[PDB]
């Protein structure tokens, strides 16, 4: 990692182009070069390049993913003083926290939502019921009622948790990694459900992100679903649409899991102290969260000045509603190996070399395989065994003090 300068990786579907002008405006200023990157699968390799001093000074992704990077020692912890910390709002540093320690600067706030083309579809459907019986209509017009991204189960996950599947059981603000309800009946309901579109013909089992992105683009598809970062090019092409909740199933909202965007210092890096300027004072500010949200919109920023202005906006609103009805991501370090198993799952029941039960069982149990973990309380003189953790600051406890010891609340840590 070279000395005197930044270098910043950001997944390619954000507005690196406008970090990227948040960068020459800290190098006009100090004459610090700033290089912004955009890798592929950055997730993955940064902590390929992290474990031997290498990689980025600064690491963009969803918040999800940090505490397995923060568990292999790979990320600085941050040091805000209180009068930063009020400058954003506490819902965002709740999810960067880990291990009671902050270890990334929230960013923004992303949902998922059910985006629809208003002269189409007038009164986009409120159930995913009506979906197959709306498409079949839409059919006799030469257009169809709804393609989204297949591939990543990010995008099917608020379907298949709406009838109540889940990753870890969640309780009084803790998870158990040992109860996952990944083959439940909730689960298998919701994806069975899916992929009886794709058997009538309602949707086609290989949809990716360009494939569904290009034909709601060109008008030819209705609905789709998509993030905030969707926007840029909803709107550069001349589609009139509008975004609201995603879909009911079986009465039960559907439930998206909630991303706060984070950006991370690497462990390594000689500059953390000009990571910390760059991010504290110019990213994190009204001027410098207007520009990259004007590249590719980032939903609802971190920053509570530049959010009272965005708050207005009716897809911000919209994202806010289905953001209320999903749930936040866990960051423990067993949420990749759960993102891993379920997009397995979901590509195989959607293109038929699984059945629904068959490729949820498989994910189920590969998953909690790779789920040993010992509470932090200190005056165990021994590492004690758990599977719980509290949610808050994402720190184990065991089964005794989860019970017995008052310490962690939902409501307050
Ligand atoms: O598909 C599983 C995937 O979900 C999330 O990735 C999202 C990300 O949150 C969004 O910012 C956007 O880039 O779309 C991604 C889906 O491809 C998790 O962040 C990620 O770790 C997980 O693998
Ligand atoms: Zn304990
Ligand atoms: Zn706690």
């Amino acid at each position: 990692i070279e000395e005197g300068k930044l270098v910043i990786w950001i997944n390619g579907d954000k507005g690196y182009n406008g970090l990227a002008e948040v960068g020459k405006k800290f190098e006009k200023d100090t004459g610090i070069k700033v290089t912004v990157e955009h890798p592929d699968k950055l997730e993955e390799k940064f902590p390929q390049v992290a474990a031997t001093g290498d990689g980025p000074d600064i690491i963009f992704w969803a918040h999800d993913r940090f505490g397995g990077y923060a568990q292999s020692g790979l990320l600085a912890e941050i040091t805000p003083d209180k009068a930063f910390q009020d400058k954003l709002y506490p819902f965002t540093w709740d999810a960067v926290r880990y291990n009671g320690k902050l270890i990334a600067y929230p960013i923004a706030v992303e949902a998922l939502s059910l985006i629809y083309n208003k002269d189409l579809l007038p009164n986009p459907p409120k159930t995913w019921e009506e979906i197959p019986a709306l498409d079949k209509e839409l059919k006799a017009k030469g257009k169809s009622a709804l393609m989204f991204n297949l591939q990543e189960p990010y995008f099917t996950w608020p379907l298949i948790a709406a009838d109540g599947g889940y990753a870890f059981k969640y309780e009084n603000g803790k998870y158990d990694i040992k109860d996952v309800g990944v083959d439940n009946a909730g689960a298998k309901a919701g994806l069975t459900f899916l992929v009886d579109l794709i058997k009538n013909k309602h949707m086609n089992a290989d949809t990716d992100y360009s494939i569904a992105e290009a034909a709601f683009n060109k008008g030819e598809t209705a609905m789709t679903i998509n993030g905030p970062w969707a926007w840029s090019n909803i709107d550069t092409s001349k589609v009139n649409y509008g975004v609201t909740v995603l879909p009911t199933f079986k009465g039960q909202p559907s439930k998206p899991f909630v991303g706060v965007l984070s950006a991370g210092i690497n462990a390594a890096s000689p500059n953390k102290e000009l990571a910390k300027e760059f991010l504290e004072n110019y990213l994190l500010t009204d001027e410098g969260l207007e520009a990259v949200n004007k590249d590719k919109p980032l939903g609802a920023v971190a920053l509570k000045s530049y959010e009272e202005e965005l708050a207005k906006d009716p897809r911000i609103a919209a994202t806010m509603e289905n953001a209320q009805k999903g749930e936040i991501m866990p960051n423990i370090p067993q949420m990749s190996a759960f993102w891993y198993a379920v997009r397995t799952a979901v590509i195989n029941a959607a293109s038929g070399r699984q059945t629904v039960d068959e490729a949820l069982k498989d994910a189920q149990t590969n998953a909690a395989a790779e789920f040993n973990i010992f509470c932090s309380n200190p005056n165990h003189r021994t590492p004690t065994l758990t599977s719980i953790y509290c949610r808050g600051c994402s720190k184990p406890l065991c089964a005794s003090c989860v019970l017995l010891d008052s310490s962690h609340s939902e409501l307050k840590c």
